[PDB]
């Protein structure tokens, strides 16, 4: 009947479309649909702006399409290699005192990006966006997973935000955010029994700030929001400046009829560059981690010796020196560590706080990542040692000033061959591929909130079945996962109890993606746990080469299987509460015989063999907490 698009951009099959409402509209907006079915209502566009406004009343002066199809590599993802093919819509766009902006929508088969541009113009050569009316609205029946966006200068030593708080799975739109300030990237809806569709944004840089979404307006409208003016501790302003021409970061949206396109997408890296070239050859993998595990107390000369030693007999890459390290054992001593740890085969993390001026960390070492000269002076000393990373902690916020932090540490640490690990920090957006020495983030609950408290203990598994559709699937996760402990504590005697089954935790190892692992396990392990699952550990990846969704729902099971070389890696877990039952179609282990990992009755891990048929058809049962994994 009546139609009001002034055009129409399509993915490749045609299934996703994308339409713009600019002409004769009050609010620019945008609608998206997928075989046929409304997935996103008329959803605003728009921004406000020191040289214009481009919310109401613009014209769409002319378009413009494109074709992309390319293909790229890229290392510390879920892929190793992405045909990208997409359709590219051109919209230009005028305010009724004639100022221009562009807007650019880049459709693959199950994912849009989109950007604004804004031009020289009006004799202004830099601009200040004060605000996006960017939105995303969804159809009535939706309901949402999301986890929210905390208080500013809350939490330990007042480093909230942090990107560690809780979720809520299939919550109604209307309910109201815990803090009051929207939710945190990346936003997961169910569109009903239409399918599913995931909000984030990628290649946000030195250059604009991150952004998050509002809270529910209008029932159904959610706003990509700025920082909060409290973040960095009142440091620096809320609004993104940056020079003409220049353009927002990419806004994203996966969405399918189905949970595949979700656990799958690459958007966050199809549409960025690096941003610049390594002359390193950086060697990722597995790590020892005194601190998780033994906490504070495992800080020293020789404790750090039992996890370096730990290491080698592991045959593991890396050990990483957690915090208090700098005055508890000391730069000097550091170095008669590194040598020990390299003529054991082992090379070794260092911690540091990113923190100097906004918060009360007082953990060591800090001040040294803040300001350049000292920073470089750090890195320098880091390089002649021969140490291969670091862990960097506790960053300020959003705010555009501690994203130019993140990206010079970046750059610095990539001069010095240093690998970075994020922690206390923001979401990553695209950030594998815009950066060659970026090795994962934290910005999740990860495992030491187990340690910390019982209840994070009971709710693994539903995160656990989380991360895979949500968290994870935009980027590198370091969770510090695989706690083989039953007790986490030293002497595995005491602290929170382990809920979950040792076969859940080595699945776990497959289903959380990060370049560098640094896994729970302790000395100990070797001792008591069943020589099975730390043989398994001892063969486990890190990286992948494809990755593909066979089964799931988030918060309830998750089934899928990684690639590396030739070898495939299925790992499914059952957070239910009643026995799960699989009848699954697996190609990859084609008329094969598999090793299979899995609970015996009592919940205790065994390994034996089975023959899956020419069919690939698979039955599998799991228990309540617990895992299977198929390896060939
Ligand atoms: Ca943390």
């Amino acid at each position: 009947h009546m139609e009001l698009q002034d055009v129409v951009v399509k993915g490749p099959d045609e299934k996703l479309q994308l339409a713009v409402f600019v002409q004769n509209e009050t609010k620019p907006c945008y609608s998206v649909s997928y075989n046929g079915k409304t997935m996103l209502e008329k959803s605003p566009l728009g921004m406000n702006t020191n040289i214009g406004d481009f919310t109401k009343n613009l014209k769409l002066t002319g378009h413009s399409v494109d074709k992309i199809d390319t293909v790229y590599q890229q290392t510390r993802i879920k892929v190793s290699n992405v045909h990208y093919r997409a359709n590219e819509l051109t919209c230009h766009l005028e305010n009724e005192q004639g100022q221009k902006l562009g807007v650019i929508f880049r459709v693959s088969d199950n994912d849009v990006a989109f950007r604004y541009t804004l031009p020289h113009q009006g004799g202004k050569a830099s601009v200040t966006v004060k605000e996006e009316q960017t939105g995303f609205r969804f159809p009535e029946q939706t309901t949402t997973f999301l986890c929210p966006q905390s208080d500013a200068m809350i939490g330990w030593k007042r480093t909230k935000p942090s990107y560690e708080e809780e979720y809520k799975a299939d919550a109604p739109m209307s309910d109201r955010s815990q803090y009051g300030h929207g939710y945190t990237f990346p936003c997961l809806f169910r569109i009903g029994n239409d399918g599913w569709v995931l909000v984030s944004e990628t290649g946000v840089d030195s250059r604009y700030c991150g952004s998050r979404l509002s809270d529910v307006s209008e029932g159904n409208l959610y706003t990509v929001a700025f920082p909060m003016a409290e973040e960095n501790n009142g440091n620096g302003t809320v609004a993104p400046a940056f020079a003409l021409p220049g353009a927002t970061p990419w806004r994203t949206i996966t969405v399918g009829d189905h949970l595949k396109p979700i656990v799958e997408t690459t958007v966050p890296w199809d549409v960025v560059s690096p941003l610049y070239e390594t002359k390193h050859d950086y060697r990722f993998g597995r790590g020892t981690w005194s601190w998780i595990l033994w906490q504070d107390g495992s800080i020293n000369y020789d404790d750090q010796v039992r996890y370096i030693d730990f290491a080698s007999a592991m045959g593991y890459e890396y050990a990483l020196i957690d915090n208090w390290w700098d005055t508890r054992i000391g730069h000097q001593r550091m170095k008669s560590l590194v040598e020990y740890a390299r003529d054991k085969g082992v090379e070794l993390f260092l911690w540091y706080s990113s923190s100097g001026y906004w918060n009360d960390i007082e953990q060591g070492p800090v001040n040294r990542m803040d300001n350049a000269i000292i920073r470089k002076r750090e890195m320098k000393w880091l390089q002649s040692l021969g140490v291969k990373g670091i862990k960097v902690d506790f960053f300020g916020g959003d705010k555009q000033e501690t994203m130019r932090l993140y990206e010079d540490i970046l750059s610095d640490a990539d001069d010095h061959g240093l690998m970075v690990i994020f922690h206390g920090c923001t979401l990553p957006r695209g950030w594998e591929r815009m950066y060659p020495n970026y090795v994962g983030s934290e910005a999740v609950l990860a495992s030491e909130n187990m340690v910390f408290n019982q209840h994070f203990c009971d709710e693994e598994a539903f995160n656990t079945c989380l991360h895979p559709f949500i968290r994870n699937t935009v980027g590198s996760m370091e969770f510090g996962g695989c706690l083989l402990n039953k007790r986490l504590n030293r002497n595995n005697d005491g602290g929170t109890t382990r809920r979950t089954t040792d076969v859940f935790q080595l699945a776990t190892t497959v289903l959380l993606q990060n370049p560098v692992q640094n896994f729970a396990l302790a000395p100990n392990n070797l001792k008591d746990v069943p020589a099975v699952c730390m043989d398994f550990m001892k063969r486990v990846p890190t990286t992948w080469d494809e990755t593909r969704f066979v089964d799931g729902y988030p918060g309830k099971y998750v089934v899928l299987a990684r690639r590396q070389g030739d070898t495939w890696y299925l790992a499914a877990v059952n957070a239910g509460k009643e026995p799960l039952k699989l009848k699954l179609d697996l190609e990859m282990f084609a008329g094969k015989t598999v090793a299979l990992y899995k609970d015996d009755k009592k919940g205790e891990p065994e390994l034996t063999s089975l023959k899956v048929k020419e069919n690939g058809k698979v039955q599998l049962e799991i228990r309540p907490q617990g895992g299977i994994l198929c390896i060939k």
